[PDB]
């Protein structure tokens, strides 16, 4: 596939749920909820190395892994993590976080190209699953 573009949100579910897991309190999961729809998501895939910027009104991450390759990022709440990302399909990929300090809760995250031209991204903490939806724009 190829996830390269410019994507923006059309969808954003359960994530304050997901904040909760990780310990945010009440007003400040709101206001993250405000800015998440405000996410926009840019890729630039060459072969399984990519290149993703993840952008908000106020702030901005990059995030650049090869594929099967552990790499460093934060967790959805900060936390510094070793990452890995896999194939399971065609057209996702799945990334298992470990930390790299203390514990708390499982997380993960996913991304998917959809036959529809959708991009969908899953964050996961334990039990509960945040799902995004972006189109290109
Ligand atoms: C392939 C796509 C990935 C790994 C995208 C991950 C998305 C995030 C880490 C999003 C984070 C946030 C917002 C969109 C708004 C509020 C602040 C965060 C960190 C919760």
């Amino acid at each position: 596939p190829n996830f390269s573009g410019n994507w923006k949100i059309i969808r954003s579910e359960n994530f304050e749920e997901l904040l909760k897991v990780l310990g945010v309190n009440v007003m400040l999961r709101k206001i993250a909820v405000a800015a998440a729809s405000k996410q926009a998501v840019e890729i630039k895939q060459e072969g399984d190395t990519f290149y993703i910027k993840v952008s908000t009104t106020v702030y901005t991450t990059e995030i650049n892994f090869k594929v099967g390759e552990e790499f460093e990022e934060q967790t959805v709440d900060g936390r510094p993590c070793k990452s890995l990302v896999k194939w399971e399909s065609e057209n996702k990929m799945v990334c298992e976080q470990k930390l790299l300090k203390g514990e708390g809760p499982k997380t993960s995250w996913t991304k998917e190209l959809t036959n529809d031209g959708e991009l969908i991204e899953t964050m996961t903490a334990d039990d509960v699953v945040c799902t995004q939806v972006f189109v290109r724009e």
